[PDB]
């Protein structure tokens, strides 16, 4: 899979666990048309959400329910989710790991692309 | 001023100047209508998006057009843009500050809400 | 003004106030000799900690008391405190300006140095 | 083995190779006695750095040294090294990694302790 997504608590100093995500791409009239989607894991990681065959060249959007995250701990959160839009590009490293370190009021992300 | 934004460059350890900035507001019929727009000025900041009137209750999405920043800098980054997506003035009026800070392949925003 | 500390919490998106910061700067036996302290205000900004003719080139440390925070707040965190270390001055004065974000298991840092 | 250091480049998006990494117990007379160190991995990590036998509860000091980093990249730096100083206590989770992300002028480091 060339596509990972991770996602960490800030908080309590863990994977955060049981977060739904959503993957969209963008279509040619530029809405976001549904692509992939999952819960992370134990682990906080989200695993085979899509293949070298389908993630092709394109604009894509994740999305990851952070409200609903903060919401099943009993802590009030600030954002309605985190949202990590890139350009998926042939030419760079195959793989993308998405990372995200979610506070309640701040969130981090960053890329890794490698091959 | 209910709503400032605060952008810093991480490769550079100064300000992030002349990023532009997209608010847009969650309509009745479930689009994103354009709020307001601008530039962050040679202080990182973005002053005099909207007014205490026309800052209503309603969610928001603040895009950093963080691609077209490192691009005018001769830099190819990863994302497209950071997405702020936040529901405001729930509790009645507050002052926000979103603040980011920008590196190539990553960013991190927090929020500081204040009154 | 030429070193300023600004701290802010990322779980109640706010200034990080009363925070204490022990600056140390590296003496000519390689000792960290203390250099100034204070802590935080309302606005999570912590000014007036040098002046110029003190602030002379070396290696500082910015020690942010990070658990003493947290703990005050009736929370149990992760690290003891943040540590920046840094050279200062080396091509001449300059403003720096060192910002910490704050979550009981993560922080970030960033510096931002002027003229 | 109970510690972890992982770390991420946030100007490549990528890990960080060959980041020399020495970790340090805090002695009954307040010096750093050094513990364990070695290299990053090509995937940005360093494991085995110590065995269950040997963490024993205390104050630990992780020294990550960024600048030497950014200047085999060619890239001026702000720190002179990332320190991540915590306690580790046998009443919460066995493993600890320390992540650290790193830019030119800013880092973020995050604990990530589980079972
Ligand atoms: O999101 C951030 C915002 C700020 C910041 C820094 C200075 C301000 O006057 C306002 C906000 O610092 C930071 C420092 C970091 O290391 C990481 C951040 O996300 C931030
Ligand atoms: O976005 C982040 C991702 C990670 C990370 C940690 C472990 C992985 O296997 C992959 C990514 O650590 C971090 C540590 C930080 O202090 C801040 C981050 O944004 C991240």
């Amino acid at each position: 899979c060339p596509l990972m997504v991770k996602v960490l608590d800030a908080v309590r100093g863990s994977p955060a666990i049981n977060v739904a995500v959503h993957v969209f791409r963008k279509a040619a009239d530029d809405t976001w048309e549904p692509f992939a989607s999952g819960k992370t894991s134990e682990s906080g990681e989200l695993h085979g959400l899509t293949t070298e065959e389908e993630f092709v060249e394109g604009i894509y959007k994740v999305e990851i329910d952070t409200k609903s995250y903060w919401k099943a701990l009993g802590i009030s959160p600030f954002h309605e989710h985190a949202e990590v839009v890139f350009t998926a590009n042939d030419s760079g490293p195959r793989r993308y790991t998405i990372a995200a370190l979610l506070s309640p009021y701040s969130y981090s992300t960053t890329a890794v692309v490698t091959n």
